[PDB]
């Protein structure tokens, strides 16, 4: 919503839907699942989010990252925090 960020050149309906939950471990993991009728390559940008929703700025933060997704097949995408104050995510999706 304010959690997946949709470029203008990508479907609406791209996202399918979303969840997160705190691992055994004591980590934040989301899922989003993803589906397109057409094969489109996006690209991808995860910040994580605190407690309070502010964007932790001290962690490690992962590049933007290439995603193929195949025609009418469902891609869940899969990502998992690597510091326990890691309550939250966003994520941004544009077309290639
Ligand atoms: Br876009």
């Amino acid at each position: 919503q304010n959690t997946v960020i949709l470029g203008s050149n990508l479907p609406k309906s791209l996202v399918k839907q979303f969840q997160k939950r705190i691992n055994s471990n004591g980590y934040l993991e989301f899922e989003v699942i993803l589906r397109s009728t057409f094969a489109k390559d996006v690209i991808y940008k995860v910040d994580w989010l605190d407690k309070d929703g502010f964007v932790l700025r001290d962690v490690l933060n992962e590049d933007y990252q290439a995603l193929r997704i195949p025609a009418g097949q469902e891609v869940i995408l899969r990502k998992l925090a690597s510091d326990t104050r890691a309550n939250d995510f966003r994520l941004e999706i544009k077309a290639k």
